[PDB]
RNA sequence: UUUUUUUUUUUUUUUUUUUUUUUUUUUUUUUUUUUUUU
RNA sequence: UUUUUUUUUUUUUUUUUUUUUUUUUUUUUUUUUUUUUU
C-alpha cells in the first residue's frame, strides 16, 4: 500500500513546516525576512549541529574553538528599511532539541533530519564539487558526476543512504582502506570489528545501487579479500570507472527550501487529509505558487542564480542540460559561464553591497524522477576476468541508445498521469555537460 | 586558527628582544652604540657559532686556526667622544648557551635561530651574489635572480627551507651529484643511505615550491635515474632555465636588525598580548618609529646605504625596482651605480675613516608578501564532465564522451616519457612580458590596519630599468 | 693474541673480587659468614637490580608493591653463637651504583654484570627448569635438555647471548611471534621497527648457533616471511626438534661463586700478573683450595648438595651423569632421587631447623669445555623440502656415535695439556639423563 | 597481592552487614526478630527477586499470576508476648534497589549477590537434592555427591561458576542437548549462535574444573561434536561417573546467614581495617561469637536444626560426617535418621504450633577449604629429558632416546582418538578406598591465628557411615 | 679479536600446573512437603 | 513496505590547489674586497 506512506511524510513535512512557523514567532522576523533561504540555511546548518549526537559526544570531550559550549556561528540577516544587517546570534542546542521534540508530536523526527540533511548535500552538489578530495585520492577530476550526496556523512539512514552517488562510497571506502594501509588498524579488537562492520553495511548499499549482474558479482569478491591493500583500489577504481557507463540506480530525493514548506503549512494546507509524495507532482506544484527572496551580490545577475536554485531543489545539477532546459522552458546556463557565485555568503563579506530580490521556481512543465538507470543497459578468479566484459560492454555502449523508452514529459494540468508529450532536440551540441 | 602562531612568533621575537637587552646590560654599550647594526651582525655569527652543533663537532675533533678552542671572531665597535675603535673580543660559546636557555624561559629557542640565519642570508643575497659558484658549476651568470637563501645551510628547518630559492637548491643538489660522480659514494653503506635521504628531502621540498604540473611531473620523473650521472646536470638546469619563468611558491620571511626587535622590547611592547605576525603590516609599523645608526666610509655615502639596509632587511633586492621606489616613495638606485659596499666592515680597513650616522627606513606604503606565483600558466589541458546522470526520467539520450572514456581504460604499451621539455618550450612561447599578475590585490597605505581599501599603482615612466643586477 | 683477553678478565675479576672484600668490610659480617651462598645471591640480586636500568625506568614510573621506592629484599643471614636469624636489610641502589663505579677503576664493569647474571641463569637451569612455560607456548616437555640461559633477560650482550640455549631463543621468539598474532603489532611504527630489529638480531645470533648448513639455510628462509603467523610456529618447533639432535655450538661459561672471587682476591692473588682464562684450568684450581659454606634443610643432606653446587658452578647440569661422575671421581645422583630442595630460601621459612656446613668442590680431573658440536654431525621453496633432509639426517644418526676425537680428560697436575687419559665406561645403563 | 582482594570483600561484606543494619530499622523489627533466619532468608529471594534483571523483564511482558506487578512473597514473622504471626508484607523491587544503591557507595553489589545465591544454593544442597530432575534425564540416583551449586541459574558470574558442581553442569548441558534433540534449534540465526556460545564457555569452566588430562581431552573431544545428539549424552554421563573418583576441583565458598553478618557490622567489627577472608579463619570465628535465633516444629528438635544449620553455613553436607563431628567436637546424625524437616516453612502452616530457640553454631577446630582434589591419579606417562648437551670436551657417546624420536617426528595416519573410557577404567581399578589425600595439611585449633601446628586426626571408629544420603 | 637499549599490570610462600581474575534477555512452571505424578 | 551508533587535532575568509606545520654529525676552506685565481 501507498497511502500509508503518503501520510507518514505528510505528517513528517507538517510538523517541519511547523516547527519553520514557530522559529518565524520566535525570531521576531517580517514577513519578507521569513522567506529568505539564507535564515533557512543558517537554521538547519543549527537543526544538524544540534542533532549530531556523535560529535556532540566528540565536543563535550573536546573543549576547543574558543566559545563553543553549544552554541555556533547564527549568521541571521536582517532588513532595516530596505538595508541588511548580520547579526551573530548564538543558540544553544537544548532548547531547540525540546521545539522538535514539541513539534513532531513527542517525536524525534530523524528522517526528516535525514531529508534537510541530503537537500543540503544537494545544494552543496550544485554549487560546488571537490575535485581537491577526489585528487587527494589520486582518482581523476573526469568523474565530478558521481559526486552525488557527497557531503552526507555516514549518520544517515536507509533513506539518505538511498541517495548518496556510487563516486561517493568509492570515496567513503578508499578512506578507510587507506586509513588500514597507514596503520595496521584492522586487529580482532572491537574497533576493527566495528569499520569490518560498516565495510560491509556499505558494500552491500553498493551491490545495491548496482543494476548489471557483472558489477554485482565482481563487487561480491572484492569482498573476499579479507585484508585490503593496494591491489582492491584499482579494483574499485575500474568498479567506478566502469560504473561510468553502468550506472548505479540512485534516487532523487526532492526536498526544497526550509520557507517553502513553512509558507504552505501557514496557509493551512494540510498534507495528511490530501497526501503527500516524495517523487510524484507534489513539490513541483508547491513550487508553482511559491514565492522566494534571495540575497545577491552587486555583481550576481538573479537570473543565473534562480537556475541554480532550481538546480539545487530538484538535484538535478548532474543531469543534461537540454532536458532541464526542456522543463524550465528556458535555457540553463552552464557552469561554464555562470556570472555567480555561492549561494552561501562569505563571513567576511560587507553589507552596504548585498542586495535582495526574488527567485523564479516556476516550470512549464514536471516529470517523475525514479530512481532506474537507462534503458541502453537492458538493450546490451580475480577482478580482471570480469573487466574483459567491462571492456566488452563499454564497446558495445554507444552514444545514441535511446533510454527510458515508455516515459515521457508531463504537463502541469494532468494530476493522474493520462497523457505525455514526447519531446525531441536537434539543436546541436549546445553541450550536455554541466561542468568543462 | 591564526591566534596560536601570532602568540607563538610574539613569544619568540620577546625573547629576542630580551636576548638583546641582557646583551647590552652585559657589553656595557652606549644607548646610541646599541644602535648599530655591525655590533647585531658580529653577535649573531656568534649566534650561529654557538649553536652550529654539527661544525661545533668537528671543530672539537678539528683543533687548528691557532687560538680556537670555542671562540671566533668579536670585533666590537665603540666610541671615544666621537672617534671610533674595534676590540677583538673573543667570547666562549658556552656561557652565551645558558643565556639563550634563560632568554626563552628555558627552550632551545632554534626557531629564532632559523630567522636570524635567513636574515643573514637576506643581507647576503641583498650585498654579495656568487656568480663565482654559479659558473664554477658552469651554469651561465644569468640567473643571479634564483640565488635567494644561497648562504643558508642545510640546518635550518622546514621554516628555512621555505624561503630558500630554487636556484639555491639547483646549486646544492649539483654539488652532490659531482661529489658522487667525482667518486663512487653510493654504496649500500650508511653514508650513501643518508645522502639519499637528503637528496629525496631536497627534491620533495623543490616539487612544494613549484606551482605548475608539468614541472613538478619532470621533478617527480627526475627522481626515478638511480644514479644521478650527466644527463640529469643538463636536465636540471632546463628545470632552472623552466623555472626562470615559471617561478616558484618561494616565501619571503621579513626579519629585522638585531636591535629594532631590542628598542621595541625595551620600551615595553609587548608581542604576546596584542599578537604579532611576519607577513602583515607588522614589520613595518616597528620600522616606522625605529632609530637605527651605521657605520659609513669616507667615500660611502648614506643615501644608498639606507635603502641597501632596507633592501636587507624586506628582502626586495630580487624584486622590481619601480616598485620598491613606489612603496619607499623615493626613487631606487640600481646596484650598476652604487656608490658604496658591503656592510660588513674589513678586517683591515683603519678606523680614523669611519663615520656613524643614521639610516631612513620609512616607507610612504606597505603591501603584504605572500609565497605566491605570478598569473600566467593555466592553458593546456581543462576538467570537466565525462559523464550523466539521469535526474528526470525522461526517454533521452545519455550523453557519454566516448573517446575520453577509451582513453581513461585502454590497455597497450606507452611509447616513451621523456618531451616535457617541449611543453615547457611551448609555455615560453606563450608567455609574454605584458601579462599582468596579482589581480585582486594592491598597494595600501600606513593608516588602514585591517587591509580595507588599496590604491592602484601605474607605472608609465619608460624603460627605467627593472633589474638590480646589470 | 690471547694475552690481552686474559689481562681484561684477570682485571674484571680482580675488581668483583675486591667488591666482595669492601661488602664484607661494610656488612661488618664474620669469616665465616663471607663464605655463605645466600649471602652472595642475595646481594647479586641486589647487583641485577641495580643496573637493570629498564626496569630501573619502568619501576620509577610504576610505583606500587608498597615500600619500594629504590630498595628491594635483602635477606641477610647472620650467626648468633650457632644459630641463624635473617634480617630483611634494605639498600638502595645508588650507593652501591658508586662503589660499583669505584671498584672497576671508574668503570661501569657491565661484563661483569653479564657474568653473573650468566651464573644466576646457570644455578636456575641446575636447580627448576619450567616445563610450564614450555607447555604455555604448547612445546612438548621433553626438550628440558634446551632450556639453558633460559632466565637471561635481553639486556645481556653478545657474551651473554653466546651461552643461551637454542631452546631459550625459540621460547623468546615463540613469545614476539604470539604477541604480533594476538595484536596488529607489527605496523610501521616505531615500536614494529624495533621488534623487528630484534627479531633479526636473535636471528642471526640463532644461524651462528647452528653448524650444519641446512638448518642455516632454513632458518634463512624462515626469516623471508615479513608477517609471522602460525605456520612459522611448527616451523620453527621442527627447528627445535632437529637441534635436538643437530644441536648448536653454545658456550658454557665457568662463572664461580660471589666468595670464591673474593677469598682468591683477599689472599693476593692477583690475576692480571699470572693471567686468568675462563674455559681452561682456572676455576678448576681456584676451586682446588676453596673453602664454601651453605645452609641446609634439617631434612636435606650436604652430600647431594655439594654435587648440586659443582653443577651450578660449571653448568653441567645438561651434561651426561658419567661423564660429571668421571671427573668428580664419585658418582652423581640424578634429580630423580635427589633428597634436596633448591638452594634459594623461602621467605617464610623458619631458622631454628636451619643448619650450616661445608661443600666438597674438589674433583680428580679437569677438563676443556669448548663451544663445539659432537663429531657425529662431522661423520655426517618452503620449510618441509629441508625436513625431508632433517629426517633423513636424523634417520642416519646413531646411539653410538662416539664424538670429540682427538681430545681427553686431564689430571690435575699437568699445567700445559700435555698427556690426556682416555676414559671407558662398560657399566650397563646408570642412566644418561639427569631428568626423569 | 592479597591486601587488595581482602579489602574488598571487607567492603563487600561491611555493606552488606550495613544494609542489613538498614532493613532491620526499616522494618521496625526487635532485637531477637533481628536474629532470625527465616526474616533474612525471606528478604533475600526479595533480593534475588529484585536483581533477576532478566526475569523482570521477562515478567514485564508476563503480567501473570494474579496481583503481581512488582511484589512477590514477603512471609514476615513477627512475635507478640511469645507467640508468632506471619504476615505477608509486600515490597515492590526498586525502592530496595535504591536503598543497594546507598548501601554499597553507589555501587550494583552484583558480587555480593552472587555469594548470597551461592549460600542460597548451599542451603539448598544441604536440605534436599533432586533426584526427581537427576531421572528426568534418566540419570541414576547414585551421583546425589555431585549436586553442589545446583540451584544456581546462570547469570552468576565467574565466582559463581567456581562453586557449581560437576553434576550440576552435566545437568545444565544435558537439558541443552535433550532441548536441541527435540526441535530443530541449531539454525545459523542469533540463538543457535548464542547458545553455542554459552556451550562452549560452560565447557571450558567445565575442563578448568578438572585436574587430569585424561579427562580434559575427552571434554576437548566432546566438543568437536558441531551437533550434540544422543552419543554426546552417554559421553558425557562417562564423564560424570568418571568424575565421581576422578573428582574436579571445585570450591567451597564460605557464606553465612544474612543476621550474623549484620550484628558483627553493627558492633563496629570493620573489615576493612583489619581485612577479610573467605577462605581462612575469618567466618569461623565470626560465627564463634554469634547469636542465631530460629523457628521450631513441635516435633522438629533443635539439636540436628543447629548442625544442619551448620551444614548449610559450611557447605558441608556433601563432606565425610566423620570429618564433620570431629571439627564439631560433636557426632553428626546422618540424613537418614534426622527427625527435622526443611528450614523453610511452609505457606500453610499454622503459627501456634511455632516455637522459636538458639542454634548452637561453636565449633572446636577450624580448617582451610581450598578448591583442590585428593591425591590418587598421577601413575601414567612420565616426564624427563630426550637429549643431552656435552658441557665437558670428552671423547663420549652422545645419548639419544631414538624410539621417542620417531616418534615426536613420525609421519603417518593416526587409527582412530576413541578409547579414553578404557583408561578411564584401568584408572578407576587402580583406584583404592584406602589412598590417604591432603599430605601436609591438618586441622588447627582455635587460639591459633597463623597456621602454626596442627594436630593429625585419626577415626578407627569402624564403618559408622561416611554417607549423608542412604 | 669481538661488545650496556627503554616502551600501558606479574612473582623468592615450593619441585613439572591453577590461574589477580569478573552483571546478558528471548513464546506457560512452583515455597501446600523429604526421593515421584504430572 | 523498508529504517537515529560514538571512538586520540580540521574548516563557512572563496570556484578545481597549498597545506596547523617543525634542531641531524661524518677525513683540509675563508670576514684582507664587488663578478675570478686558485
Amino acid at each position: 500500500n501507498a497511502t500509508e506512506i503518503r501520510a507518514s511524510v505528510g505528517k513528517m513535512i507538517d510538523g517541519i513546516g511547523r516547527f519553520y512557523i514557530q522559529m518565524c514567532t520566535e525570531l521576531k522576523l517580517s514577513d519578507y525576512e521569513g522567506r529568505l533561504i539564507q535564515n533557512s540555511l543558517t537554521i538547519e546548518r543549527m537543526v544538524l549541529s544540534a542533532f549530531d549526537e556523535r560529535r556532540n559526544k566528540y565536543l563535550e570531550e573536546h573543549p576547543s574553538a574558543g566559545k563553543d559550549p553549544k552554541k555556533t556561528g547564527g549568521p541571521i540577516y536582517r532588513r532595516v528599511d530596505g538595508k541588511w544587517r548580520r547579526e551573530l546570534i548564538l543558540y544553544d542546542k537544548e532548547e531547540i532539541r525540546r521545539i522538535w521534540r514539541q513539534a513532531n508530536n513527542g517525536d524525534d523526527a530523524t528522517a526528516g533530519l535525514t531529508h534537510m540533511m541530503i537537500w543540503h548535500s544537494n545544494l552543496n552538489d550544485a554549487t560546488y564539487q571537490r575535485t581537491r578530495a577526489l585528487v587527494r585520492t589520486g582518482m581523476d577530476p573526469r568523474m565530478c558526476s558521481l559526486m552525488q550526496g557527497s557531503t552526507l556523512p555516514r549518520r544517515s539512514g536507509a533513506a539518505g543512504a538511498a541517495v548518496k552517488g556510487v563516486g561517493t562510497m568509492v570515496m567513503e571506502l578508499i578512506r578507510m582502506i587507506k586509513r588500514g594501509i597507514n596503520d595496521r588498524n584492522f586487529w580482532r579488537g572491537e574497533n576493527g570489528r566495528r569499520t569490518r562492520i560498516a565495510y560491509e553495511r556499505m558494500c552491500n548499499i553498493l551491490k545495491g545501487k548496482f543494476q548489471t549482474a557483472a558489477q554485482r558479482t565482481m563487487v561480491d569478491q572484492v569482498r573476499e579479500s579479507r585484508n585490503p591493500g593496494n591491489a582492491e583500489f584499482e579494483d574499485l577504481i575500474f568498479l567506478a570507472r566502469s560504473a561510468l557507463i553502468l550506472r548505479g540506480s540512485v534516487a532523487h530525493k526532492s526536498c526544497l527550501p526550509a520557507c517553502v514548506y513553512g509558507s504552505a503549512v501557514a496557509s493551512g494546507y494540510d498534507f495528511e487529509r490530501e497526501g503527500y509524495s516524495l517523487v510524484g507532482i507534489d513539490p513541483f506544484r508547491l513550487l508553482q505558487n511559491s514565492q522566494v527572496y534571495s540575497l545577491i551580490r552587486p555583481n550576481e545577475n538573479p537570473a543565473h542564480k534562480s537556475q541554480l536554485v532550481w538546480m539545487a531543489c530538484h538535484s538535478a545539477a548532474f543531469e543534461d542540460l537540454r532536458v532541464s532546459s526542456f522543463i524550465r522552458g528556458t535555457k540553463v546556463v552552464p557552469r561554464g559561464k555562470l556570472s555567480t557565485r555561492g549561494v552561501q555568503i562569505a563571513s567576511n563579506e560587507n553589507m552596504e553591497t548585498m542586495e535582495s530580490s526574488t527567485l523564479e521556481l516556476r516550470s512549464r512543465y514536471w516529470a517523475i524522477r525514479t530512481r532506474s538507470g537507462g534503458n541502453t543497459n537492458q538493450q546490451r578468479g580475480r577482478t580482471s576476468d570480469m573487466r574483459t566484459e567491462i571492456i566488452r560492454l563499454m564497446e558495445s555502449a554507444r552514444p545514441e541508445d535511446v533510454s527510458f523508452q515508455g516515459r515521457g514529459v508531463f504537463e502541469l494540468s494532468d494530476e493522474k498521469a493520462t497523457s505525455p508529450i514526447v519531446p525531441s532536440f536537434d539543436m546541436s551540441n549546445e553541450g550536455s555537460y554541466f561542468f568543462g
